[PDB]
């Protein structure tokens, strides 16, 4: 059962990494513009219930990938199924720091299920 949890997190991790890898490259002309948008970051992200903070930013994440031209739909399903009122850090981040943050979170939980 925690096997299913771990596999779901791995799928989350890979999906988030595919997005980051997709946008964070010089073959992407819209990168500079994409980095102007602000993403809100979890005040704390140490438990699965903290994924609420991710779920609440999936729509803007989608919008910014949109206005720069699904994985998101799959991420949304995984997040809902893995997943408390969300507390956000005071300073916002770029789409790249946002993704890197939730990639680290995902890797962290995965390791505590090994
Ligand atoms: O339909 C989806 O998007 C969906 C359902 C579960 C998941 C997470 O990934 C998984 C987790 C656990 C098992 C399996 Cl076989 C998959 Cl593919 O994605």
């Amino acid at each position: 059962s925690t096997k299913k949890t771990q596999l779901q997190l791995e799928h989350l991790l890979l999906d988030l990494q595919m997005i980051l890898n997709g946008i964070n490259n010089y073959k992407n002309p819209k990168l500079t513009r994409m980095l102007t948008f602000k993403f809100y970051m979890p005040k704390k992200a140490t438990e699965l219930k903290h994924l609420q903070c991710l779920e609440e930013e999936l729509k803007p994440l989608e919008e910014v990938l949109n206005l720069a031209q699904d994985l998101i739909s799959n991420i949304n399903v995984i997040v809902l199924e893995l997943k408390f009122m969300c507390e956000y850090a005071d300073e916002t981040a770029t789409i790249v720091e946002f993704l890197n943050r939730w990639i680290t979170f995902s890797q962290s939980i995965i390791s505590t299920l090994t």
